[PDB]
Order: structure tokens, then sequence, then C-alpha cells
């Protein structure tokens, strides 16, 4: 039984950072609490203007990561401010049940309501906005994030080793279809409900106009990019709604990947480029042992530096000399 | 040595349905005898009247799923009818040499042959047709399957565990090629032939016109929906001959998965969205908990409810609050 | 400490051999020394005269494939001679740092460096030309290749047991943007800076002209196919620097199988398909039991029979009808 344990509450965070969280924990299963509110949107996606009619969950792509860990129950209050076009409703893959709660979350412009699963199953799952059988096209424009639901006893290796990151980030790959007008430049419209058609016409073409990280083109870059520093210990959480990526770190790693996102099988090792399924959420774990601007990205390259999916991470920290060393610059070549 | 040993005879059944059959056997080594005759047929493919030129084992799509175990000698005698207009053959992916038996099955129309091999490694295998010059074609217009090679013991967890299914049920993935009109809308052609020169040119772009399971689309809805209970555990095979994909059920998992579809290595645990390679088929044991209409679906969405790679389950049983709550239903948003 | 180590030189060979190499070593941690030369080219591509214009790491594509063992160095030397009208770098995938070496091997025609990394971690890493966060068009233009790090051990299935292989070979995979004119055929261009703007376009399309093993469609048969006996032990290193593949082998298997290419995990057993990661390097080890012509290629038979994907082996040795046996040959049906 549920309706007795304790009911916590927790304050989300916008991405790429994930609200504090323990990781192993002493604590006994509880009941967490979230609220989201839905916002359509138009944002600018790209560096020469172009636009998205976007569809998010807290006014950001991808949603928020709500953090909870196995045996507890998570307990979510969608909100659909009635300055929306469309019903919403959301599954989470981490649920069991009723369309993973998307049965029992239909919430009309101007409706709020109120669901609780339990999150019987350790690993990255993804939530996104439903359809009663229709054509994605909620979820690419926008409605999808990550539920990261923990083991108790912490992030366990192939030997049942622990495992602890000094911090988590979280990733959101979208694959958005912007369509084309006559003219060759990308349509503007002034509504949501106006983008539908052409929309629709351009997902059955299975390509991608941009594929972005975190709802733009250049989202984690420059003043915006990921820090970490040597010696540190990173979560990279990735999510895809609707299409397969593989995620790679330029000049890293991923120590300890669970490339299908599924906490209680052997995490594999020493991976350049892991896969993320069309949805689903996996994690990596990379400490870093060099400083410099890394990127992070899908690696297919097109995919990543014409198409968008791709950002940076800074690092602080000492150059090892061991590891890499440059024995000759670049110079003439010996006459 | 294998003329000695027992020669048993299996009657198929059509899909979604796989022939009954032992998990673990006490019985020993013995030459399973199949029968398949090639229908050469046009189908309809969707809700608005598009036909496919189609190619096909006993008259659809998938061909039937063959169950044998580890160590058994499959049998089959090829059948194409002089009705046919192109000659056919078969590739075992669970076979070993000569092309899998392509190269020994080479039957014209009005003529059979019978192929045996040694079933010597465990898992489900695709097997599809593979004629000299036009293989893609014979693969996409229908020609595949499943076999599948049960371990003697039935199937074990990553412990040792053993693992039991209630029942099996088999879905053929296909990516369908169909040529359209300079007027946009589909082709429909008089005889295979003549879809022949259209359909290479739609196949080389590398985007299917739809993407169907088990023949057309909602072939498993409705009243061909699968049907389960809660407490039942089924086992899903999924073959997909010459694409990616990447089954999900929603509100479900798979509570253990082979998505390289080989038993003899550990399944894994917890999995919201699986991946069978183009040329492969896997496995996924789900037990369900919880009653209601799942969906069984490619989890690129675009694929799923647009292309057509999407179906349902329908599970009897009583709501389980503990699992997932509607705590409060969608009300007005309070001030 | 590394420059107090012994310092060896490795003479490279061109695909799709492997250069001489010791699996499991009593030998010490080394220096191993590498040298590359840059080469760009024109080359025909299909055998209908398309031509691409390439870019190569010692003229093949891919580059030569690089072997050491966990705990040495590699030391390569990068040469850009001034007959090249394009920089390059070096990201190799199994270097912790500075873009994987691509920050410290900047090369400007006519110029070349030198650089040294810890070969760490065991298995096969893509190393590719750098594209400093650009359009990937050095990369799809042919440059990459594998480094293979072997365990000093050897090889180990996943029990711990020793693996061992006869021969190695290395297959690249690689997709080709082959521009065309608006009369529908494909373009020819008078230098390499001439193909750019024009292919870049292609590529944002996610469509490939092209798909060749190992530099041109057909380039692993006829006379230049792979080559085997009945109980020889194959790897078989597969790299794709930029896209999925899914390689098979037909009526084979992958005996055991490191898809993600990365030895200190246990490998997969009895595999029909596997899957390469877009900008990853895996690995796969078979037993010849039968001999005969065999074909290995990516199992979206589309792209391998249609777009170029596709080899052949080989194999000498005597038919084992325990495995297969012909029971009828074709002949006309029965009353
Ligand atoms: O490792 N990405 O070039
Ligand atoms: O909406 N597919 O879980
Ligand atoms: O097994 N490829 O036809
Ligand atoms: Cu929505
Ligand atoms: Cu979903
Ligand atoms: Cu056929
Ligand atoms: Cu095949
Ligand atoms: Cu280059
Ligand atoms: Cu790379």
């Amino acid at each position: 039984d549920a309706d007795k344990l304790p009911h916590t509450k927790v304050t989300l965070v916008a991405p790429p950072q994930v609200h504090p969280h323990e990781q192993a924990t002493k604590s006994g299963p509880k009941v967490v609490e979230f609220t989201m509110t839905i916002e359509e949107k138009k944002m600018v996606i790209d560096d020469k203007g172009t636009t998205l009619q976007a569809m998010t969950f807290n006014g950001s792509m991808p949603g928020p990561t709500l953090v909870v860990h196995e045996g507890d129950y998570v307990q979510l209050t969608l909100v659909n401010p009635a300055t929306n076009a469309m019903p919403h409703s959301v599954d989470f893959h981490g649920a069991t049940g009723a369309l993973g709660g998307a049965k029992l979350t239909n919430v009309n412009p101007g409706e709020q309501a109120t669901l609780r699963f339990k999150a019987d199953r350790s690993g990255t799952f993804v939530y996104h906005c439903a359809p009663e059988g229709m054509v994605p096209w909620h979820v690419v424009s926008g409605m999808s994030g990550t539920l990261m639901v923990l083991p108790r006893d912490g992030l366990k290796d192939p030997q049942g080793k622990p495992l602890h990151y000094d911090r988590a980030y979280t990733i959101g790959e979208f694959d958005l279809y912007i369509p084309k007008g006559p003219d060759g430049k990308y349509k503007d419209y002034a509504t949501l409900a106006e983008s539908y058609g052409d929309t629709v016409q351009v997902m059955r073409t299975l390509t991608p106009s941009h594929i972005v990280f975190n709802g733009k083109v250049g989202a984690l870059t420059g003043a915006n990019a990921l820090t970490a520093k040597v010696g540190e210990t990173v979560l990279l959480i990735h999510s895809q709604a609707n299409r397969d990526t593989r995620p790679h770190l330029i000049g890293g790693h991923g120590d300890w990947v669970w490339e299908t996102g599924k906490f209680a099988n052997p995490p594999q090792r020493d991976l350049e480029t892991w896969f993320i399924r069309g949805g689903s959420a996996g994690a990596a774990l990379y400490t870093f042992k060099q400083p410099g601007v890394y990127a992070y990205l899908n690696h297919n390259l097109i995919e990543a530096f014409e198409l968008g999916a791709a950002g940076h991470i800074k690092v602080e920290g000492k150059w090892n000399d061991d590891l890499m060393k440059q024995i000759k610059a670049p110079a003439p070549i010996p006459r």
C-alpha cells in the first residue's frame, strides 16, 4: 500500500542540469511529487532565425529530468494552461499500465490532472506526450524528457562494485521537421495548428531538417557549454523519444555505459560511441583525465555538424603528457 | 548421424500465432520436417486501398515461424508452383553453409526441392528468399520469416534460472517501397514484373512508402489484435529482414529481451525499447500486470503511426492501483 | 615513463590485410611508431565509371589498420604532402584528450607532425580526419580507419577462456554522397575543391548515393575476394566512421562478436547480424565449417546489393553434409 508513505516535493530545474538528488540513499520508499506545465510556443531553433512551432514541458526541450529511486512512487501534476491550443497527456516509459499514464492524463487547455505510478524498475526512461494512434507531431515538436529511476543502492558495475558521479547532465536530442516554401526558405507560422499539414508531410520523408540538442543548434556551446574538471565524474543522460542516435565524446570515452539505459543490466566499458534507440534514454559515465574543450555529439557527423546534434564540454585542469603528448608540432616536411 | 534419427512432421500455422511446440524438452535430436509453398500475389496493404505486388512464403507476411530445438535438424521442402513467375530459394540465417541453403534451393516455377540443415545454434533467426541477381525485392516484397531454435532446456536468464512463456507471438515488420504516379497517387500494377523497375527506383531512396506489421496497416488491430491477460507471460518474436527497427510495448517493458535474438547470450531486463537489426530477428518476454489495450510498435513514431509499424494487444484482468493510480482526474485549474 | 620505453617501427599494409602482429604477447609496453601520408585523389567508385574526389590515409579506403597492445603508446607521424590542397588532422577514438589528437595534428599541405598517445583501452577504434566542428566532408570522402588495441593477454570469451584467430581482415564501409547533374547523371569534378558545395548539399539529404566497402563497388570480390579455408578462424574488423551498418556473413555467423568493439567486454555468440554504430569499429570472429563462396555484407539489402555494401570470401575445404545436405535437388512437383 502507498497512500500512507511519506510524500515529498521536488523543485525541478531546466536542462542541461539535473535536480539535486542522492545516488545511493539511506532513505526508504517515498512518494515524490512533481509539477509540470505544458507550454506551446514558437522557438528560434537555428542561427539564421528559423522557427519551430514547438510544444514543451516547462517551456524547454527537453522537459526537465525527474529523479527518484527504485521502489519510490512518482506523482505528477500535469498542467495545461488555457493559453494553449491543444490537448496533452503523458506516457511515462518507466510506468506500468494504461499507456504509461496517457489514458489517465488527457488534459485540455485550462485543465490539470494528477497521476501516480510505482517506479518499480531502474534506469533512464523517456516520458513523452501521447497520440491516440495518431501521427506523432506532439513528440517531434518537443514533448519529451527523461525520468531517472536510480537503484536505491547507487550505480553498480558488472562485478557489483559501486560507481558514483560527481554531477549529472541531461541531453535531449530532437529531430525536427521544419517545412520549406517554394522559394526554398523555411516556413514561419503564426499559430501552432497552421504548421500541422506542412509538417506531417515533411515527417513522412523521414528526414529531419535539423536535429538539435536541448532545443537549439549550438544550445550547449559557448556561454552555455557544459563544464567539468579533470578528476570529475559526469553522468551523461541522453534521451531521444523518436529516432536513433549515436552519442560520442571527442577525445573521451564511455567508461561505463548503459546504452539501453536500464541500470539492472551490467554496463559496458571503454565505448567510443554508444547507441540510443529511438524512444529510449541511455546513460554514460566518464571521468575526465584531460583538460580542454571536448565536443559531445551524435556521431553521424552530418547529423552532428550539418544538422545540429552537437555540444561542447569545457574542462578545467592539468594537461597530462603521458596519456597524450605532441612529439612534434606541425612543421615543414624535411627538405 | 542424421538419417538414423526420428523424422517428425510439423504443420505450420499462419502468423501472428506460433505453431504448437515444446519449450523445455525431454526429447532428443529429431529431424523436423516442414513444407512451405511460395505464393506470388497482389495484396492490399493499407486502408486507402494501395496494393503491393507481393511475394510470400505460404501466402503471408511474414512467412510462418518454424520452431525446433538446438540439435534438431531442419528439413524443408520448398514448393514453387507453376503459377508463379519468378524463381525462388531460401537462406536460413540459422543454417551453416552454401549461403544458408540458397545455393541448394533454387526452385523455378513448377519445381520443388528439399533442404536439410543442422540447427546447431539457438535463437530466433531470419529466413528469407535469396535468388541470383534480384535479392532485395524478393525480400522487401514479403519473403522472410523466423526460425526459432529453442535451447534444449528452455530459456535461461543471466543467472541460469529457467524462463517460461505461456503463448508466443510472431511479428514480421516489412518496409514497403510502393511507387507513385506523376499525379502523386500510388501505382497499381497488373503483374508482378511490371512493378519491378519502378520499385527499385523507390528502393534506392531508402525511404519506405509504408512500414507494416504482418502484411498491412492495422493487421494486428481491432478484431485481429493480439490477446493476453494479467499474469500471462508472452514471447514477442520480432523479425525484420531488411531494415532496422526498435520495438516497444506502450505501458509495458521487455522483462527479458534478446535483442540480437541469440539465446545462448544473457537477456536484458527492464528495456523500454529494444533494437532489431536489419536482417535479424529478436525476442522479448513480458508478463502483464495491468489490463487494458497495449500498443506494440516501432518507436520511431513517424514509422509507427504514420507509415504503419504498430499493433495492439488486448489484455484481460483486474486493475492494480499500486502500480498506477489516477489520483485526481482532469479537472479545471484551481485559482 | 614513456620516453624510457623501447621504440619499435611498424610497416603498414593495405587493406583488407592487417599488418603482421602478435595476439597474446609476453613483451612489455612499447612505443609503437607509425607513419601515414595523406593522399587526395580522384577514384573510380563503381562499375559504371562514377568518380569520387576522395581523400585518404595512405592512398586507400579505409586507411591501414594499426595494431598495438593495451598499455602501448601509439606514435604516428602524419604527413601532409605539398601535392595536396587541403589541411588535415587525425582524431583517434582510442586516444584520451584534445579532440583525440586532432588539436595537435593540424597539418597544412607541405607540413607533417608527430603525435603520441597511450593506448590505455582495448578494442577496435576508429581514427578519422577531424572536422573541427564542421560538415564532415573529409570523413565521408574517405579519411578513416581502425586502430586495434589488443589486450596484452589475447582475446577472451565471456568466461575468460582464450580466443585466437589465424588471420584478421579489415573492412571499412564508406557512405558516399556523389552529386548528380540536372541531366540525372553523376557529376565529374576537375579538382577536389570544385566538388565541395554540391557534395555538402547531397549530404544534407542523408541519403548516400553509394555505400562501398574498401573504396569501390565489388572491391572485395572476384580476384580481390577474401580467402580462407575450413577450420580457419578469422577476425573481421568492420569500421564505419559516419553511419550505422549491420554486418552479416551469409550462411555464416559471428561466433564471438564485439559489436561495440571493446574487448574488455564479454562478446556475444551465434550472431546472425551485428550492428556497428556510426563512428565506431566492431570486430567479429568466425571459424569456417563449410567450403564455398560466402558474402559478407550490410544486411540492409538495398544498401548491400544496390548501393554497394557487400564483398565475398572464398573458402577452401570439404563439404560437411551433417551441417547441411541437399535431400532432393530441385525437380518437378509431383502429382
Ligand atoms: O569523434 N568525433 O569525430
Ligand atoms: O508512445 N510509445 O511509447
Ligand atoms: O544473408 N544475407 O542474404
Ligand atoms: Cu502534447
Ligand atoms: Cu513512447
Ligand atoms: Cu523469392
Ligand atoms: Cu540474409
Ligand atoms: Cu582531412
Ligand atoms: Cu570521431
